[PDB]
């Protein structure tokens, strides 16, 4: 595994620590979130990000950060502001970008 893979694995570990319930661990299913796939055109989650690192699909830190932001933006689009998912998405978006510097 390459230097970028090693760095991204480090960032991903640190980001996932901010989601102890694992709300962002796996793709959101329509069973858990009614109509999700018909509202969110480009789903993303931490599990998919892990698989993309292992497959060496991220060629820059910029691309990784864009998937992280996509994940958070999707949650802030689908969920109303008063939900646990919206609130956590906003919190980890800002904290995660600060952590990655
Ligand atoms: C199995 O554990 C979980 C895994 C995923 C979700 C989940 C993740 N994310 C990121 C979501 O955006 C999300 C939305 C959920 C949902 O069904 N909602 C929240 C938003 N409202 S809304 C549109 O009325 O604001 C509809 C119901 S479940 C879920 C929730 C889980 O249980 C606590």
């Amino acid at each position: 595994s390459t230097p970028i893979q090693q760095l991204l694995e480090h960032f991903l570990r640190q980001l996932q620590r901010k989601d102890p319930h694992g709300f962002f661990a796996f793709p959101v299913t329509d069973a858990i979130a009614p109509g999700y796939s018909m509202i969110i055109k480009h789903p993303m989650d931490f599990g998919t990000m892990k698989d993309k690192i292992v497959a060496n699909e991220y060629k820059s830190v910029t691309e990784f950060k864009a998937d992280f932001k996509l994940m958070c933006d999707n949650a802030m689009t689908y969920n109303r502001p008063d939900t646990v998912y919206y609130k956590l998405a906003k919190k980890i978006l800002h904290a995660g970008f600060k952590m990655m510097s």
